């Protein structure tokens, strides 16, 4: 039972079908969006009808008394024919026979330059402004002298904001725990944190394993023992915006008093449900939309310049020790660890849905 | 010479005098609706006659959905305590009109839209809609223990204007700034525009001056400015219209590498709109004295759904660039400036009338 | 039981009477100097005697002989008459009225009001290894009787005169600066990571004696280790008048005992208490009084009044606290630098706030140390 | 005959003697430090004696009630021994052999040079409109003595050590091609008829206090009017280290009387000069060294070796020749309209080129 998201233009002479919201990025590849667009033959006469893939960075939100500042840069623009008629996926081949001779089929790929779907609307205590990648398919109709005054009838237009999701790839080589120690000499007498994690890669809802192994070889009480998932955002297209935030928090019941150790396994799950407050952290879609989740870590791929991603998304697990005095000092360490989307998978009878996404309560 | 407006009812037993048609809204007050109830004494003889001033929202063309957002009524007869004029329009018209003639004075609060009112195009989905100002003064009688009665042919109701005119405050200076990087291109196209001042007056010039940067490899063909209005129905139904109400294509290209400042002035009128449905007006369409809409000004601590229509206005400027639409984009290259369009600043021995029937003049 | 500072002339004509040695400045206003002069009416008769307030500003050692050894700026002078009373001669404060009733018929009331344009008491007498000589700013209360001769010439002896050197100390006004604050940060050559420093203090005025706790947040991104943070308090003495002097001096150091290693953060408040006990070297320092004198402090931070010439105030004082962060494998390798941070304070004494006193008298010298 | 700059250690043991204040970049390779350290042999006895070159970014400024936010980067760092006397600078040059014999026994030579990576003495102060801070590439000559135990705990004590602040000047290279005008031409068709700027200078490096000739010739094929044609020298700051800040200052214009009607064409050669001196205000634009020192010019165009990443340069500085032209409305309107171009060019200084006698003086700059 395959549901099928279509939308319709405001004088209902296109309307475009898609199989999916969401297009899978496995690193390897990228998922193609295959659709198709449904014309009303008497409202596209001598007409000409194109679906176009667009990925775009945007910043800027609009404020009251204050100077609007907009600023887009396009990632990537693709753009085919699909009226009047120029391989096919069984997807396609379904869907024409279901609508009927009016139903005409598109293919748009994605490269493998671009970033997923990541955008940041800022909290009250935040400076620099809302920011994102989105990716718009849009169908729309041309007549023979709108080309001649390069103009695109809004009317006869239909765009959808579709996602692209990080997934993991399919094969990957056995991980690596995620381990660092630190050294911390105290009047000479060394404090030694070590931390770890079972694994590089978790997926969104994964329980994280953090051990944290404490040996107190100082004369001094470590007091507390708190470990955080953190969010760190990097906006590196027109302002070096900075966001570091929790996603989630432990703070263990323990003392480590002087000239002892003690190893400890604290479990965090990264959720967009623990924060009540969704502003100044990276998503992969609107706050107001229900299927809205944290951003996966940004994968940057070798010979490509990390500003083409837009928005830099990374995860580190923080360990923060309070440590005693004779007022207390805290020392941190960070592990970093990627976050992303579960591996993808190794007649027909179609529903149709608005493709607007459902919201909260 | 003060022209006043009049009203009769059909039995002739209660007529209206009212110094406007129209009452100004000015942010700081409302301007107060002074007037006098001219009765026959002997067709309202052991009658009470009243004068309310209700505000409603209304949606539909049988009657649809209403919300009063506002009502209060006074007594003009028999006579309420001192009976002498409060203004100097009642004192004049009192002495003018004879000793049957009765003062009312009926406020608006704070918290009221102004007169907006909106009938759909074709294309347009949804249904007419407004905020009507009805001041009504009726006569109410009883010849049983049991019920008063409010004849119709005893009542007179007038449909007045509460009309938006601007504050002693003005918003800073609007100025927007937008840039865009296009596929496959190193170089930006810069667009920067600004505004004279936050305030306009209807049948005021603007003049929205553009700054084009282009340090592109593409020419910007054509540069056009629009006066967009833009509609919120915020009761009952969730309806939005955004429609131009005045549009400059100026006649300048950018070509690579080059920039264009340019002042275009535009002026947002009704008269410039043939089709004269689809946009928020001050009335009927039918009436002379019609107007678009004057901007919504929510006051602090004020739910925006008792305003019934949100109208706000903006500064649209679309760049038409060569050698993207098709090739590079599916999208359009433009920037938005919001302002406010209503009426100019207020200006802050007895009158000579001449009366004349309250019906507004046609087209 | 208010202790009341008396000295008297050589002669024993003149003895002058004072309720402090030391007149409070707290930025608003500054508390006058109200005190009383009881002349021998017999070895004052035909006499006048007067009471002066004098600051002035001083370079060199003090004129000995005939020579003038010494640089001298006066910043304020003012004189009145006690003897023969003036007008009313009534006492003006609670403190004069009290005195008279006290001390006989003999006892005249003077009232010497400051400005608001003057330094407070503040002094420096050069260490061995610093260029620039002894300076300060003294205030002093001089009664001293005037008589004329035969030959049109009056006579002022210096056996009629008691001189008083009073002190005019900073107090705090009612409002405070913003709550102090830095960052640094570092890119070593060769090094693509940061080493980043943020200094905070509680407020921004510290009264003489309270300690003050200096929040450091050492966030080390780099592959070397900081082996030592050091946190002083540095005084900074500017001489404005006659010789541009300079002198920069710890008043007191904490040396943490925490290390910050490779790609760690730490979070650490020492609390510093800049005390002239602290220092055994009490040379090269500005402080409120001379180095014998046991009720001697560390000078408070100049307060200059808006379109009043710094010049004036003759030595500015101000206060920072200094972070020097010691990093492994620099110093000879990478930099011949320091890697410091400063954030400023201001450093002076507390906010101020039918029967007669009890008055027991001292001698108005101070005391000295053991 | 050759004036020899001398600065001196607070406790007199370390005196530092270099040839130049300035030293010259001239892109196929960069003068070298050759200066002599004077120690007070009884005042080093035991103790190591240092020469250091450090080039370091800067960013941020002191202001009162307002949080102390401070950046540095070390872009270059080199430090040779001058005592004991073995040897580090190699091979020697005249004019230390020469220092040597006029100072006495107690002068050791030093030679410190710089790399090809580095950019030249560049700082800004920003004017009141300006966003962000004061910063700056310094160039650093230290001399400083460590003592035994010094070295032990990483102290370098400061009345042993003198510092100096060289600047490295922007020079044109020494061979370079015969150079072709810098020409760019524009057509601004208005109403379908076009608007031709042809903009011409003579040629693509002009040197501090040499004139620009801009040749601008305007085509007006249009049924406008040319009502004004202003000619500027902008100035164009991209600090690409820890802030991204711009500044875009005009440091010289010129304003020509002429109107260039319908169906006419005119063209016409201002000369413009880019120099301090004509900015009264000296805040906001990037300079070579201080604002109160008198030797302080403009900034030198930054030369970007190949293969080399700009963010290690700190501050990019770049010129241009700026012309708008002021074009008429059409039917009797209250408003104009401006087209601007621009031309780039570089701005540099000129290409470079026994016992001498030798006049001593402090290295500390003239003021104005
Ligand atoms: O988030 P969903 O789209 O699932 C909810 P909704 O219908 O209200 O979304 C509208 C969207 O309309 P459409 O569904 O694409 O036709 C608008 O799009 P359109 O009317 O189709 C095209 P537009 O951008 O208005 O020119 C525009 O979408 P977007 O720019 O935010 O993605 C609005 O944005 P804005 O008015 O808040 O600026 C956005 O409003 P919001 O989601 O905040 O309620
Ligand atoms: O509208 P106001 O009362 O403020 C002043 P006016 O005298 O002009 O109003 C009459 C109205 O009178 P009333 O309501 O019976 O007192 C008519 O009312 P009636 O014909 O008696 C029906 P109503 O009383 O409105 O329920 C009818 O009202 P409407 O059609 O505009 O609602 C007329 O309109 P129309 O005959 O030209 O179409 C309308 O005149 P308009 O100014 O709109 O031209
Ligand atoms: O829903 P609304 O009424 O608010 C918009 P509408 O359909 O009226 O507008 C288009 C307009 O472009 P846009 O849709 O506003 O972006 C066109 O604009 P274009 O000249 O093609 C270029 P634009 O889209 O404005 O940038 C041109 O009208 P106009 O804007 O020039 O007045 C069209 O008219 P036509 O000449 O193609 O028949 C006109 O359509 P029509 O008047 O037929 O309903
Ligand atoms: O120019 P500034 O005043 O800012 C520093 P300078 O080189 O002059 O001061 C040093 C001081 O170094 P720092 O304060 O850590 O930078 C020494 O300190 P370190 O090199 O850190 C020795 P430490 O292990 O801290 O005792 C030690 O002063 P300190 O120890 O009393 O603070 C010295 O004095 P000494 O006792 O060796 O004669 C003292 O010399 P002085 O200025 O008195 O001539
Ligand atoms: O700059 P020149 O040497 O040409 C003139 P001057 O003798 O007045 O120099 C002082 C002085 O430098 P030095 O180390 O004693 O030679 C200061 O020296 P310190 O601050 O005591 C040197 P330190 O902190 O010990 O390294 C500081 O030197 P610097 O800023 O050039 O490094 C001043 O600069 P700033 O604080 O105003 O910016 C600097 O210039 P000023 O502005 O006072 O005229």
């Amino acid at each position: 039972n395959h549901v099928i998201f279509k939308k319709i233009s405001r004088d209902k002479s296109v309307t475009i079908y898609l199989g999916k919201r969401d297009y899978i990025d496995h690193v390897e590849r990228v998922e193609p969006v295959d659709g198709v667009v449904l014309v009303d033959p008497e409202l596209v006469k001598g007409k000409r009808v194109y679906v176009s893939l667009t990925c775009a960075f945007r910043y800027g939100q609009e404020d009251i008394d204050v100077m609007g500042l907009s600023f887009r840069r396009d990632l990537y623009f693709s753009q085919v024919q699909v009226f009047p008629p120029v391989a096919t996926t069984r997807l396609q081949e379904s869907l024409i026979k279901k609508l009927g001779a009016n139903t005409y089929p598109f293919l748009l790929t994605f490269p493998d330059y671009l970033p997923c779907s990541v955008m940041l609307q800022p909290a009250p205590q935040d400076v620099g402004k809302s920011c994102g990648v989105d990716f718009e398919i849009k169908a729309f109709a041309t007549h023979s002298t709108d080309v001649e005054e390069d103009k695109i009838p809004k009317k006869s237009s239909v765009r959808l904001l579709i996602r692209k999701v990080q997934h993991a790839p399919r094969d990957m080589g056995p991980q690596p725990r995620a381990e660092a120690s630190w050294q911390f000499f105290m009047s000479d007498k060394p404090l030694r944190l070590a931390v770890s994690l079972s694994k590089e890669i978790y997926y969104h809802g994964e329980p994280i394993p953090v051990t944290v192994a404490v040996t107190n070889s100082t004369e001094k009480t470590v007091k507390k023992i708190k470990v955080l998932v953190e969010q760190v955002t990097n906006v590196v297209l027109y302002s070096s915006d900075y966001y570091i935030k929790t996603v989630a928090a432990e703070e263990a019941q323990e003392k480590v008093p002087p000239n002892s150790s003690l190893t400890k396994t604290l479990t965090l799950v990264p959720l967009l449900a623990n924060n009540r407050e969704r502003r100044g952290i990276a998503l992969d879609g609107k706050i107001k939309h229900e299927d809205t989740n944290l951003a996966s870590s940004t994968i940057i791929k070798e010979g490509i310049d990390k500003t083409v991603m837009g928005i830099l998304v990374s995860y580190q697990i923080k360990v923060k020790l309070t440590v005693s005095g004779l007022t207390s000092s805290e020392v941190a360490t960070e592990v970093p660890f990627r976050l992303m989307h579960p591996q993808p998978e190794d007649d027909e009878n179609f529903v149709f849905e608005e493709f607007a996404r459902q919201n909260l309560k």
